[PDB]
DNA sequence: TTCTGATAAGACTTATCTGC
DNA sequence: AAGCAGATAAGTCTTATCAG
């Protein structure tokens, strides 16, 4: 998280790690990634509510 | 396939098996399913091009 | 502490397989 | 044969984690 920063795309404000869009504008991990792979914004419709944990 | 039938949601016209929306209107397998689980239309943005095969 | 990449967990989509 | 509704999985894709 962080105070004063919102996802420039999914607009969420709680994302493990923040990244930057190809415009220097803050984006939540999901988004940041999704764009790097689809070179198109992140269809906000798959905007999930909470965040999942994971395992190694 | 089938002549004269288009996906009432994803508009595709090639879907393994056709289903019906809760309005009796033809829908391609993906859609038909996605709605039964999300009780909301199928975000067309995840409209895939071709169709994948699978294995058992 | 910040942020970009690479890796890979396993959540979701949706093709199949059945039973009407 | 045909058309459709439900269940059950199958990898595909999304995306939390791990490094640099
Ligand atoms: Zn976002
Ligand atoms: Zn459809």
């Amino acid at each position: 998280r962080r105070a004063g920063t919102s996802c420039a795309n999914c607009q969420t404000t709680t994302t493990t790690l923040w990244r930057r869009n190809a415009n220097g504008d803050p984006v939540c991990n999901a988004c940041g990634l999704y764009y790097k792979l689809h070179n198109i914004n992140r269809p906000l419709t798959m905007k999930k509510e909470g965040i999942q944990t994971r395992n190694r």
